[PDB]
């Protein structure tokens, strides 16, 4: 009088659960909001080759949102839905080779995402999400449509809206483990007089107000709260990698003073990135599309170095 069979479900795809499910009730009703390879199989009742399969679902319990926190390092019980939305697109989009890193050919405003994409494989992250860290892995192979849909999730961003790249890394480092990351500079007023200033983890390896590396360990020009104007320089540095941002604006790139760029062109909120990357010579990637040149003068954002321990000399 009763027919089932079985399937799994899950929150990770990695701790499957047992459960047996009832051939005349949909998922929905058994489940709550279910998902089969992506598909919202909610509202639909289990077709026999479903035996087997396994579904994600929401998590009810609190075993699922322990085990789900673990997988994605989040409570918001959005985040599947959200997620799941996302990748109803990037499962579309298409993910080149270009010079040897995986893009994305342009599609619903992602110039932002691809630059994102491409930073995060020349620099050295490992981030502490497992859902992150193996999506990271299998884009580097070429299958990011998972490592998009989640960076999509993670900064409550949804594909159409035009994004930010530093904000976007911004959102994404909370996740990294930077938390041997240190920075200590030094502010010398010609009023107050010095002061050091030691910080770390996210905040140890992302700067805004200059696009030179060169320049923030000579001294950049910031306003002193005692008002006259002061002088922030770079003391000590541990980290593999130093984020270097400012507003767009024309600057000049020399092949091999630093490991790629982000390039903006535009307004505020509307314009283009491109992705400029110093191999061999200079190479600048637009999704699917690539060019060389010798030297390259244009108006860029950011701009990612390579550190591992640097001391000044400054006394
Ligand atoms: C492209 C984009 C999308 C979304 C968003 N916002 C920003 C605020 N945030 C709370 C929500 C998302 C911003 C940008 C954007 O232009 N960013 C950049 C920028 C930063 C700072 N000052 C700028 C000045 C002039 C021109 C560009 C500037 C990198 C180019
Ligand atoms: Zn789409
Ligand atoms: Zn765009
Ligand atoms: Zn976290
Ligand atoms: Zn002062």
């Amino acid at each position: 009088e009763v027919r089932t069979i079985k399937v799994f479900t899950t929150v990770d795809n990695i701790n499957l659960h047992t459960q047996v499910v009832d051939m005349s009730m949909t998922y929905g009703q058994q489940f709550g909001p279910t998902y089969l390879d992506g598909a919202d199989v909610t509202k639909i009742k289990p077709h026999n080759s479903h035996e087997g399969k396994t579904f994600y679902v929401l998590p009810n319990d609190d075993t699922l949102r322990v085990e789900a926190f673990e997988y994605y390092h989040t409570t918001d019980p959005s985040f599947l839905g959200r997620y799941m939305s996302a990748l109803n697109h990037t499962k579309k989009w298409k993910y080149p080779q270009v010079n040897g890193l995986t893009s994305i050919k342009w599609a619903d405003n992602n110039s932002y995402l691809a630059t994102a994409l491409l930073t995060l494989q020349q620099i050295e992250l490992k981030f502490n999400p497992p859902a992150l860290q193996d999506a990271y892995y299998r884009a580097r192979a070429g299958e990011a449509a998972n490592f998009c849909a989640l960076i999509l999730a993670y900064c409550n961003k949804t594909v159409g809206e035009l994004g930010d790249v530093r904000e976007t890394m911004s959102y994404l480092f909370q996740h990294a483990n930077l938390d041997s990351c240190k920075r200590v500079l030094n502010v010398v007023c010609k009023t107050c007089g010095q002061q050091q200033t030691t910080l770390k983890g996210v905040e140890a390896v992302m700067y805004m107000g200059t696009l030179s590396y060169e320049q923030f360990k000579k001294g950049v020009q910031i306003p002193c709260t005692c008002g006259k104007q002061a002088t922030k320089y770079l003391v000590q540095q541990e980290s593999p990698f130093v984020m270097m941002s400012a507003p767009p604006a024309q600057y000049e790139l020399k092949h091999g003073t630093f490991t790629c760029a982000s390039e903006y062109t535009g307004n505020y909120q509307c314009g283009h990135y491109k992705h400029i990357t110093s191999k061999e010579t200079l190479y600048c990637i637009d999704g699917a599309l690539l060019t060389k040149s010798s030297e390259y003068k244009g108006p860029i954002t950011d701009v990612f170095y390579k550190e591992n321990s640097y001391t000044t000399t400054i006394k």
